[PDB]
């Protein structure tokens, strides 16, 4: 655990690095014994790297790998993500034997430490196509072996939608299919779509959850927030308005905990 | 081939009635060698009776069960939905050693016989909460006990979400982390909403869909459709006009072998 198991995320600006402070910054609010890890890339600015260095055990610097694939990051009205391939980077840090990689827009709620009881790879189903997994949170096994295969994929078959899902459900294919161990609880990535849609099984079953995940275009960052009265300015059709307590979470962390260190 | 064994649907209206004719019509286009039966209930009219018997091979009349539960069916706005709990007669038909219960808002794109080599209680996961089945598409065993368990859990607790597939869930809660061949791969029970939320999966992943599921308020027999040109009229943000060939198969089927019986 100490030493060699790690959480890790991706930040290739200083927009997202907002997420990976919050996320980071939460991870040690629930008591986390691994190691907290986050990729950058050049685009970050070298006073960002040293604030991130505050709450991250270290920060990897990594190359940009880019999709290039409009045609199916237009399909997602995402044409902004086909850097997420830069999260393949996350299978060469052999320095560790397991890491969980999450997205800089997640946000956690309670210590999943146990996540590291999971084998590769483990992650919780995509509500937009369930036989999918999402991959903003997964347990994997850092290799030199799997991290070239992936290298490879990416380079010779691209991915489905243009980011870093297709191609890692594509890789591991089996996942739907094989080894029900391999599905996380949905609560430890419960995407805000899922409240808005199907609120009566949030009612019930989302007083468990363990991370959220603030999946979709518009970012914690990208609200208008009082600290004052505690409140976000929002606009009509909202998923993260639904249950606004999440969104407020991100923001009293950003503003308690973050915005100290950003001085 | 077998005579012990069924699909079974549910209709409590003439409107409803049109979806488990369009089912029916669907499960003879590709062949089944199974039972067809149709649950009704007494608001189906007499004519209608006499139409359901052409296509399915028992009509079975059955009480009107209801939630009742305006508070959670308000949660999902489908004021309209507490009459679902019908559906729990579907554990009484003993006549059967198994069946598959599909909604009436359902479509067979390919013979489905395989899901007779499944058992209880094999689901699709829902979009809304991927770890809850959707109760749209079920395998499952008629029994004595089950069936009255089932209405004692109704009568005493009622259901989550109003509908039968909360009380379903919660009965059957073993699903999401327990026996994955109990997971019906989702192209068993593909709901519109996917094919509009991560339209890149379904671009790779649908052209293999077996049954495709037109789930919320709007339904089929809703649209305006032109025989003529084999289009419908449609309003914006429509998750069923994304691939609206499903919708048009529907109307396709509907007006060519269902509507001269009614009209
Ligand atoms: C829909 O059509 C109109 C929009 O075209 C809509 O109007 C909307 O306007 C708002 C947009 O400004 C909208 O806010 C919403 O924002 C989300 C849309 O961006 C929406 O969620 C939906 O869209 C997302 C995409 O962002 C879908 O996710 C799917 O695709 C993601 C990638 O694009 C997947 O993420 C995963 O993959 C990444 C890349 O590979 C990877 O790096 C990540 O780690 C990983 O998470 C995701 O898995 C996949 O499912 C959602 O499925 C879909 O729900 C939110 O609901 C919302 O915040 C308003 O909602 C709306 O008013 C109009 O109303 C509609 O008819
Ligand atoms: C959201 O806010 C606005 C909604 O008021 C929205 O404006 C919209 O207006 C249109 C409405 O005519 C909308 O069309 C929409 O149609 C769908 C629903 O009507 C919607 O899908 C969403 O809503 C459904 C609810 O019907 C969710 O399903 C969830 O709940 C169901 C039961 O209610 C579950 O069904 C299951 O359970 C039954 C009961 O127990 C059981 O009997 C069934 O057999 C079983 O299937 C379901 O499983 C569960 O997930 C969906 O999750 C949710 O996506 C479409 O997305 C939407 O198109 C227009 O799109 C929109 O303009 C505004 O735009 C939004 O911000
Ligand atoms: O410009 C970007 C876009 C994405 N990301 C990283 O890739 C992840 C996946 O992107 P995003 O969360 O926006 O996708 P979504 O979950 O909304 O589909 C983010 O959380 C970040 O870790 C990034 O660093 N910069
Ligand atoms: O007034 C109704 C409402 C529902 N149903 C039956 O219950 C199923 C579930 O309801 P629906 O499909 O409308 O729910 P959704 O899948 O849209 O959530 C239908 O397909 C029908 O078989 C019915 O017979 N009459
Ligand atoms: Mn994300
Ligand atoms: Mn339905």
């Amino acid at each position: 655990s100490m030493t060699d198991q790690a959480f890790v995320t991706l930040t290739t600006n200083d927009a997202y690095a907002k997420g990976a402070l919050v996320l980071g910054s939460s991870l040690k609010q629930h008591r986390t014994t691994r190691r907290l890890v986050v990729l950058a890339t050049p685009q970050v600015s070298d006073s960002m790297r040293k604030v991130l260095e505050t709450v991250f055990d270290e920060v990897i610097m990594v190359d940009v790998l880019d999709s290039g694939d409009s045609a199916h990051l237009t399909l997602m009205k995402r044409p902004e993500l086909g850097v997420t391939l830069t999260k393949l980077h996350c299978w060469s840090l052999t320095q560790y034997s397991k890491c969980v990689f999450m997205d800089a827009d997640t946000l956690v709620l309670a210590n999943i430490d146990d996540l590291f009881d999971r084998e590769e790879l483990s992650a919780a189903p995509d509500p937009g196509w369930p036989d999918c997994f999402n991959s903003g949170v997964f347990v994997y096994q850092p290799s030199v072996e799997t991290y070239n295969q992936l290298l490879h994929l990416a380079s010779e078959q691209g991915s489905f939608d243009g980011g870093d899902q297709g191609i890692l459900n594509t890789f591991f294919s089996s996942w739907a299919t094989t080894d029900i161990r391999k599905h996380l609880p949905f609560i430890y990535n419960l995407s805000s779509i899922s409240i808005y849609s199907y609120l009566p099984a949030f009612k019930v079953f989302g007083a468990s959850a363990k991370v959220v995940h603030f999946l979709g275009r518009v970012k914690p960052w990208n609200y208008t927030y009082d600290p004052k009265t505690k409140s976000v300015k929002s606009e009509a059709h909202d998923p993260n308005m639904t249950h606004p307590e999440f969104l407020i979470l991100w923001w009293n962390i950003f503003t308690t905990n973050v915005l100290p260190l950003l001085q």
